[PDB]
């Protein structure tokens, strides 16, 4: 027996219902992608390990 | 008063003509109209 509030609290969220705002205006969209964060990696190796 | 009732046409009372001549056939089928369905969905529902 699971109530809708329990689903809203603990269940994962689907990815098909969303709203997009561009500037001060809201525009409906069909697909949004590419929201990734990337960092470069700096390395330094010593002679002793 | 005088309720009127009509029955559908029997399926065997048909005449077929090909080009400009009449040909006595036995069975005709496939006269269907089909349209595809185009669907578009927005993120807001």
């Amino acid at each position: 027996a699971i109530t809708p509030e329990q689903i809203a609290v603990e269940y994962p969220i689907p990815t098909y219902r969303f709203v997009v705002s561009v500037g001060d205006e809201q525009i409906p969209f069909n697909n949004v992608s590419g929201l990734d964060v990337h960092y470069d990696v700096i390395e330094y190796k010593d002679g002793i390990g």
